[PDB]
RNA sequence: UUCACAGU
RNA sequence: UCUGUGAAA
């Protein structure tokens, strides 16, 4: 439960493919950087000027330490250099003045490039993390002051309009990645919506449509004044009369010409003056457009008011405000390009890229290839998928994606007693309307083989969330074992969350809900993935994998865990779900209400032990083997999570019997990060987005230099360039091989439910994700109270209701 | 709240 | 969480 396991082998499974990936080769050499700490005081200003401080520093004291050498910096504490510096242990003391800061630095320690390569090689079995941190830092230092830092991406102006004032800005990311023989740097591109550095009264012929400000030769109406307002106030503006930068908390209700304020003059005495007066004297500028109102900058009742033809808007400022569907329409256009075109993107960005330029980055010795690198992938093998009925139709996926025609499920359900509660206005979502989506479903559902084989025996509508539980509780006695009530719903409101929470937690009573919209059209496709729902929810079983198909490990009992917890942006919501059957088809859920913003599953083994009591219920049998996929977990998290969790699966095994040690494979999964793969071959492209077949997998070249992980694109990718998901191992006492785990996770993203296609991650893991959701939504309405809102009925636990 | 994928 | 695309020829 400390080390992860090194890679057994490499996979030979599926076809080959040639592809290129967004990483980057990269030449490092095998000198010692030195790492010290920078304590600055004051040491609450903002990264920007921290770097600008170092620096200063630096050149600074140039001929009496730092002389030659270009150190880099992280932007808070840690400072790296290429040659040593005339230092001790001592922090020595500083004075920089930035036009007075204290600056306290102390040799921290020796970071070895050499132990490093040796980590890329067969010398060493682990990766030293500060080599790669150190490295990132120098790769970063100076992007850091030349673009403008969006989380770990930078971005820069184009060279793109969005109207409003704003425009659209690309960046990339960055980081450097350590794999096979040679270091990488991984580079993606992005796009964001930031402010223009325009004067603020083009600022306001755009936001007030104006194309020249001679269109508005009077004041501004309310209206237009209380627009502009909310569309400035907040952004920092910039003078050009001088320069300094304010930020705008209010704008004035009087134009330039009567606005005052209590000039101080140099008596000592206060005389009430306007803006204009005050500008036309002082400054000698008389403003060319006086009948426009005043910015109000500094803050409160200090009556700081500057005109709007001295400011623009200052540069390096995100739109966070939601935009306009024209605005965010051109937005979408930037920021998901289909696969060729990102791959363009990159490969035009690396091929005039800085690094190799970058006096930093030459300081250590780093040279960064331009071409994307070669690599061969895999496209594995797609399960059979096997149907019911009398047919018992086989569907093959083609391209990750399958169908029901002339297929009936595998175990339908036959629904004998149903009702429907509307609670969307009758005159809106008529009588008509329910009864064609009535006898429609209904025909989806018998060619499906879900038979409802009646009319619903309750049909009323209704509304108001209040209405939810005193109508399911008066359904649960009145119709003697209704098996489904369908729940049509106008819009968002909060009567879903309130079906959500009396169906599963208080009455446990399956509900289905519609949209009103696709009640009164409805779609052939729409009722059938809805059908896929009901089927789940009411025990059925749409399809199997193709039992001969499947890998050796279903030779003997195995469950397959599912993880995953989602955070507040207000409590961390974790779930757990585990297979309870052979196929693996059904799954049992656990879910636990914990610490805000805690990634570590803290009731762990109570959760495994009931999915292992639920699993030995279901099977009659103990696994000998337990699959755990864990979501949504950072590598900085890797040791902890591996560690306390790791240890919670095995306590819940030696907790259940004394010497039942069932092999466990911790998987994490990850569908967050920056790795791109694409077609080298254009006949190789799929559909429009031109993205890699699903079934793609990568566990070469661009993966961990000694440990167990591997890339797999079991998805289709519909829009934009897909995101192939993650797979890294963190233990495996089953001593898998890459091509049988391979197969398994991409089998097992053939096996999610609520559609015929294959899912960009496992369905344990999935589920997981949904189940957490549904939590989410039962929340709505203690820890322990909160412990209790998240527990479902009785009736709930067997099922799966987060279908 | 038919569904998946993709952006933030 | 929202937003978008997709289930013509």
């Amino acid at each position: 439960a400390f080390k992860p396991p090194p890679r057994p082998d490499f996979g030979t499974s599926g076809r080959t493919i040639k592809l290129q990936a967004n990483f980057f080769e990269m030449d490092i050499p095998k000198i010692d950087i030195y790492h010290y700490e920078l304590d600055i005081k004051p040491e609450k200003c903002p990264r920007r000027v921290n770097r600008e401080i170092v620096e200063h520093m630096v050149q600074h004291f140039k001929t009496q330490i730092f002389g030659d050498r270009k150190p880099v910096f992280d932007g808070r504490k840690n400072l790296y250099t290429a040659m040593p510096l005339p230092i001790g242990r001592d922090k020595v003391e500083l004075e920089v003045t930035l036009p007075i800061f204290k600056v306290s630095i102390k040799w921290v320690s020796c970071v070895s490039l050499q132990a490093l390569h040796d980590a890329l090689s067969g010398r060493l079995p682990s990766v030293p993390f500060e080599t790669i941190q150190a490295l990132d830092v120098v790769m970063r230092h100076l992007p850091s002051m030349r673009y403008t830092p969006v989380g770990r991406s930078f971005f820069t102006a184009s060279e793109n309009p969005l109207g409003g004032g704003r425009e659209v800005w690309f960046g990339f990311h960055q980081s450097v990645r350590p794999s096979l023989w040679k270091m990488m740097l991984n580079i993606d591109v992005s796009a964001t919506a930031f402010y223009k550095a325009q004067p603020v009264i083009e600022f306001v012929c755009e936001v007030l449509d104006f194309k020249s400000i001679e269109e508005q030769q009077k004041p501004l109406t309310d209206s237009q004044r209380v627009k502009f307002t909310k569309e400035i106030k907040g952004l920092k503006v910039e003078i050009t009369h001088c320069k300094r930068k304010y930020r705008v908390c209010n704008v004035t209700r009087r134009p330039a010409s009567h606005q005052t304020f209590p000039l101080q003059q140099e008596s000592g005495q206060t005389v009430e003056c306007t803006v204009a007066q005050y500008f036309k004297d002082r400054h000698k500028l008389v403003l060319r457009y006086p009948h426009l109102p005043c910015l109000q900058v500094g803050q409160e009742q200090k009556h700081t008011y500057l005109p709007l033809e001295v400011c623009n808007i200052v540069a390096g400022q995100r739109c966070i405000k939601k935009l306009t569907d024209n605005q965010t329409s051109t937005m979408i256009r930037a920021t998901a390009r289909s696969a060729p075109d990102r791959q363009e993107e990159i490969s035009k960005l690396m091929r005039s890229a800085d690094f190799n330029t970058d006096p930093y980055v030459r300081e250590f010795g780093i040279m960064v290839k331009d071409e994307m690198t070669d690599v061969t992938g895999r496209v594995l093998q797609p399960p059979s998928i096997l149907y019911g009925g009398r047919n018992k139709a086989i569907a093959t996926p083609v391209q990750g994606v399958w169908d029901m025609r002339n297929k009936q499920f595998h175990t339908g359900i036959e629904i004998k007693v149903w009702a429907i509660a509307c609670f969307a206005p009758q005159r809106q979502c008529t009588e008509v309307h329910l009864k064609s989506f009535t006898e429609q479903l209904r025909k989806i559902s018998r060619d499906a083989g879900m038979p409802i084989q009646g009319q619903p025996c309750f049909c009323k509508y209704a509304q108001g969330a209040d209405s939810v539980e005193p109508m399911f509780r008066h359904l649960k006695n009145t119709y003697a074992g209704l098996q489904l009530v369908v729940v049509i719903l106008p819009g968002k409101t909060p009567v879903y969350a309130e079906v959500k929470r009396v169906g599963d937690t208080v009455l446990g009573m399956a509900t289905q809900c519609v949209q009103m919209k696709n009640v009164q059209r409805t779609t052939p496709q729409t009722l059938s993935n809805l059908c896929l729902k009901i089927n789940v929810k009411l025990g059925g079983v749409n399809n199997i994998l193709l039992p001969q198909g499947r890998p050796p490990v279903f030779q003997q009992p195995v469950i397959f865990l599912g993880a995953d917890v989602t955070h507040p942006p207000k409590p961390s919501i974790a779930a757990v779900v585990g297979s309870m059957d052979a196929h693996p088809n059904r799954y049992c859920a656990t879910v636990r209400v914990q610490q805000h913003r805690q990634e570590i599953i803290q009731d762990l083994a109570a959760m495994v032990r009931e999915l292992l009591i639920q699993f030995y219920k279901s099977t009659r049998f103990k696994p000998t083997r337990i699959i755990f996929y864990r979501a949504g977990v950072s590598e900085g998290q890797f040791q902890q999570v591996l560690h306390h969790e790791l240890l919670a699966i095995r306590e819940a095994c030696i907790k259940l019997e004394k010497d039942y040690q069932p092999g466990i494979t911790f998987i994490v999964v990850q569908k967050r990060h920056h790795t791109r793969l694409f077609c080298t071959d254009k006949n190789e492209r799929v559909g429009k987005s031109g993205n890699i077949p699903a079934g793609t997998t990568v566990d070469t070249k661009i993966t961990h230099p000694t440990e167990f992980d591997f890339y797999l694109c079991s998805h289709a990718g519909i829009q934009g360039t897909s995101r192939p998901s993650h797979y890294h191992v963190l233990w495996d006492d089953n001593r898998f091989s890459s091509d049988e785990l391979q197969i398994l996770t991409y089998q097992l993203c053939h096996t999610y439910v609520r559609c015929t296609r294959s899912v960009s991650i496992p369905a344990p893991a999935y589920y997981a994700h949904l189940v957490a959701f549904r939590a989410r939504y039962h929340l709505v309405d203690d820890h322990q109270a909160l412990a209790k809102a998240v527990q479902v009925h009785q009736d709930t636990l067997r099922t799966m209701y987060f279908a």
